């Protein structure tokens, strides 16, 4: 789900300039949820913009944002020419995990048939059923099945029972959040408070961007508790443009000056002045180019072919190849205490969990500690034992995944040392961990993680290299690995140069219903992540099978018709991988083998081979997964699917 | 693959009776799979059995044992009425590895055209190439492509080059095995040692059954290192005795339940009707022990298949697993196999469960209750991956090895890995005498009865119960857990009848089987206590039905796999009444929202889901940590019925 609102205070914008700004903001957030969308602006057709703030218009439609962008336009009642000196517009894209993504269930919600209060919500209210029965008895009629409607029908209830004729919009919102349980990020708009917006959060992101050619009155808004030296506003004049949003990608295009709110911070823009109730106006360290497709037809394709660069960025300022030293600044004050601990636990979901499987072996090798890799959802169901001398890693590209974040607080309660491996600065997981590392792979827009996986991979390897930098016996092993990392970017380029060869094989498989991907050792993770990618964007039934497990049942599924992909690399499991290949062939399987270029034996005896360059055994997983990223991509194109917006989900599961 | 030899010593038997005994022995060994069988016995039709001991007749044939029996009685030049006071007959079922199936490549292999030496072999001789070259240079011509023939030719080489005219049959075999490499179980017969038998093994099971109406000299055979009445097994006051060599107790139990399990490099010899055990390496020996196995346990009975029998007898096998171990009269659990080690186990700091296939699923299915009741970390490992990674193991680790057969290579090698690192090892097995039950410090025999079916059915649920019972032992001193222990044990008390209740819904499962008859994929979704149910049910349907069933952790849906859901993909969901019930309902709403129409396995009294879901398999409620047994049985049956509908033989391996 995404939030975006545009408040232009004394900056004349026509009704078209505002709508094209709300739509453009949702496009920046569409990857967080594209099942439905909606906008909320002022209606009426009066030249004097003052006589129009009493009429709220809601345009909501099922589908992606492009379905809403067309619904907004070509309307017979809205005149897109009205100049507004002051105006507020709120927008929202929804990830409909439940029920149908109907316009009635999309946001902004309303509080009545006249739109006196409209709210956009990101999160879940854990007691909306109680709030629904209380509001129904007082005389409020509910229309939608969502939990957001109980927030709109309630802000009006606090308005219908106030004490003074002019209670601030903050007071109303403050009484609402006190009756709301769970997490939420809200942005209000009302006809009673024209131009005023109220943005409160609790367990969900919500920042406020600001732009103005004039000087700002301060850079540290003082949080208040229920004047000219308290609010953020232009000094001499009134020209200012605010940008409420749940992410920074929707605001960077307009300005890089935002104010990240905090839990229970009730921001309020009144008379064009931003004030917080119950901060720091800062510069974003992001360039627009980072969230642009460039010359690629899709974000996912860009993010795959940019892995040579993102790998370099992950190691930048951390790996020195002249003296073979590794230093992760985020762990300098804790590395000593980590080494005195007795166990590593890696906790994550989906592709981030695979990154742990991909590096478990080398972590065991170089730390000599037990390494346990856990799926966050299952980790929580079982109340896994955790102790004070456990070091718990939490791998999360977004840094907001629910099950991973709750697992973190579970481990903190038991006194464990917590470490965050994130791709998002200021995220919940990066803040609430004792320490952490920012993989610094750049923004990931494609729903299917690609560079985030390889960057997590490299990051966990760098940690392993630190944990053994005092072992004489492991010095040569460290050198081998670091020389591999030095050569890794160019080898990734070599893999990407086989893009057309991968595309050809894709034309041989796109019609199939299933594909089994088999590997072991360092490439168990490879066959799991490759199977997940193909599931996610192609919708083929791909499954990863541990090669050593074939003989124990799954091999019965292999015949001449069942597609099979095998991974056979020149590491210590080569002979065993060859035995698995022989078993597949005996069952009449005709598999595609991802192997090393020098593996002449495999290349001669196998028709379809993807020949990747050889790297260090504990790094080869990075090179062996990329062909499967590309394969998943091409298969999706052949089948007529979008690689950036796979069906039935969105990016980052921030609510469970 | 299957070995059987019958030695009647001063127990008169006709040639017919001997041949019928050999055939019957192989019939008990067919369930392992094979492609050819043969027998070796004394030829000649001289009415005096003593003059026929110099003519070894062979009858080998490609095909099933039934065809062999027809060839036996189809011999015009053979008189079946000759009575042998002393005679040795050997039989074999072959699973070809070296040399295609054929009469010549079948066992017994002979040393020359006169059959001076014959041998039956289970396994593979690795250095059979080098050995064949050597014997050919010495003037021995080979007639088969089997590695086994080198054994028959080599024993004649030692005989031909013996130093004295009276070198023992044992000495010859000792010199043969000292030149062999690989795995083998062997039974030798020769004209130069009439009436004598020599058995030896290395990495392959070989046991000896014994029967006599007279008292035996001992129940503990002492090892003889490189003779008289005080050193071997024999009937005391008279000569009559019968010996049964076999690679599987199933071929012996109908004649006797007193068996000797040989160990690696043992050379067991019967000379003058007396059994001695030799070795080349407080006094070691081999015990004559009693098996509680019965012939009825390895017979289909009234069932049409072993799979059907072993599924539907699970009420009885669960009861047998608990017999003598659970006392519902006073809420106590006592696994006798752990008496001398339960103290040390409770002082250890981590549990590691190591297994393959369905046995690994048994660990996943009990991980949570083990964590809960032991409060120790519990790590569940796939044996093949456990080996590849050189997983850290410590002296204070308790390592469990789950294995129905007790011989699975990766599981067995994992055991020896942990033993080297000083871990306390525990075997959870279902086969007496197996390697894993021997080499572990202690163990528990799940006592499910022999598993003859190709797929693990009762073994899985008996492993499940066995690990729950161990968990109940580990917390028997905790006041805070008394109630929980009582709840679990009253569930075990009621479990047999609840299984019967699930088996009474077989008709409902058949209806589901016809609905999936034409389907190529099915997703089985669950979490918590039923994660294992999803993985195990998915494996059964893969192994038995040959369709692409996959287990998906419900909590992982929104992280990618949910993209497979639509109106066409068959889905089975598990929703039981435990603490994850609300999260399972969430997963169901996520599937339905994407046009999925899943079949739900739920509690009988879950009225909400039964009304909102078309087809539901309604199982009875048990304790949360025991429901996995009830929820997996409908999936066992589903795989069974789908296979029958598609014309498959559920008792036929496939996995070759
Ligand atoms: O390709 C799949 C996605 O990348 C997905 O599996 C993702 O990994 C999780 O939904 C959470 O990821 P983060 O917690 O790292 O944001
Ligand atoms: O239906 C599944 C099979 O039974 C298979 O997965 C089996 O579990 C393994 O081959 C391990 O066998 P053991 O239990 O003998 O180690
Ligand atoms: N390797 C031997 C015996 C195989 C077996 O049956 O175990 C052969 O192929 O003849």
């Amino acid at each position: 789900c995404g939030i975006f609102a545009y408040l232009n205070y004394h900056v004349p914008r026509t009704r078209r300039e505002i709508l094209e700004t709300l739509i453009k903001g949702l496009q920046r957030l569409e990857y967080r949820g594209y099942d439905s969308a909606g906008v909320g602006f002022d209606g009426g057709n009066d030249k004097d913009w003052e006589a129009n703030a009493c009429k709220i218009q809601l345009i909501k439609k099922k589908g992606k944002v492009k379905a809403l962008d067309e619904e907004v336009h070509k309307q017979q009642d809205m005149d897109l020419d009205i100049e507004f000196d002051v105006h507020l517009g709120i927008a929202h894209t929804r990830w409909a995990t439940h029920g149908e993504p109907s316009p009635v269930n999309s946001h902004p919600q309303r509080s009545d048939k006249n739109n006196e209060f409209i709210v956009i919500h990101n999160g879940i209210i854990t007691n909306y059923k109680d709030l629904k029965k209380f509001l129904e008895s007082k005389g409020y009629d509910f229309e939608s099945e969502t939990d957001t409607e109980t927030i709109a029908k309630l802000v009006k209830y606090m308005y219908d029972n106030r004490e003074s004729q002019d209670t601030s919009f903050t007071t109303l919102v403050e009484r609402v959040i006190q009756q709301l349980e769970g997490a939420f990020a809200l942005v209000f708009k009302s006809v009673h408070f024209p131009g005023q917006a109220v943005g409160t959060r609790r367990g969900s992101p919500l920042l406020i961007g600001v732009r103005s050619e004039h000087k700002l009155s301060t850079d540290h808004i003082p949080i208040l508790y229920r004047d000219s030296t308290t609010c953020l506003f232009p000094v001499e004049e009134k020209a200012v443009e605010y940008y409420f949003a749940s992410d920074a990608s929707a605001v960077i295009e307009h300005t890089n000056r935002v104010i990240f709110l905090e839990d229970d911070d009730v921001a309020a823009v009144v008379d064009g002045r931003l004030s917080i109730h119950r901060r720091a106006v800062q510069t974003l360290q992001m360039e627009l180019q980072q969230i642009m497709k460039g010359n690629f037809s899709s974000f996912m394709q860009k993010e795959i072919f940019e892995q040579p660069e993102s790998v370099v960025n992950t190691m930048r300022g951390r790996v020195n190849f002249d003296d073979y030293t590794v230093n992760l600044g985020g762990l300098k004050d804790h590395i000593k205490e980590i080494q005195r601990c007795r166990r590593l636990i890696l906790i994550a979901c989906g592709t981030s969990y695979h990154a742990g499987v991909a590096t478990r072996q080398v972590l065991e090798e170089l730390t000599e500690l037990p390494v346990m890799v856990e799926l966050a959802s299952d980790f929580r169901d079982r109340n896994t034992p955790v102790f004070r001398d456990d070091v718990c890693f939490f791998l999360s590209q977004s840094g907001e995944t629910a099950d991973t974040l709750m697992g973190l607080r579970y481990c903190k309660e038991r006194g464990a040392l917590t470490v965050g491996i994130t791709n998002t600065v200021g995220s919940s997981i990066s803040r609430e961990t004792d320490c952490g590392v920012h993989i610094n792979a750049g923004p990931e827009i494609g729903v299917a993680s690609t560079k985030a996986y390889t960057s997590q991979f490299v990051s966990l390897v760098m940690f392993a290299l630190m944990m053994c930098d005092d072992r004489i016996s492991m010095q040569e092993r460290r050198k081998e690995i670091m020389l591999g990392l030095k050569r890794l970017p160019d080898l990734i380029k070599e893999v990407l140069s086989m893009d057309d060869e991968i595309q050809k094989l894709a034309t041989e498989l796109y019609h199939q219903k299933s594909v089994l991907i088999m590997g072991r050792g360092y490439h168990y993770a490879t066959c799991l992540e490759g199977a997940l990618k193909i599931k996610e964007i192609t919708y083929m039934h791909s499954e990863g099978i541990l090669a050593g497990e074939l003989k124990h049942g799954p091999l019965a599924l292999v015949d001449k018709l069942m597609p099979v992909i095998m991974i056979i690399m020149r590491d210590h499991t080569y002979a065993k991988c060859q035995n698995a290949l022989q078993q597949v062939v005996a069952r009449q399987g005709r598999p595609v083998v991802i192997c090393d270029k020098e593996d002449t034996e495999t290349i001669k005896n196998t028709k379809r081979t993807i020949k990747v360059p050889h790297s260090v055994d504990c790094l080869q997983g990075i090179l062996s997964v990329i062909p499967l990223q590309l394969l998943a991509f091409h298969l999706a194109v052949l089948r007529g699917y979008d690689v950036d917006f796979p069906r039935n989900l969105a990016k980052s599961v921030t609510v469970e």
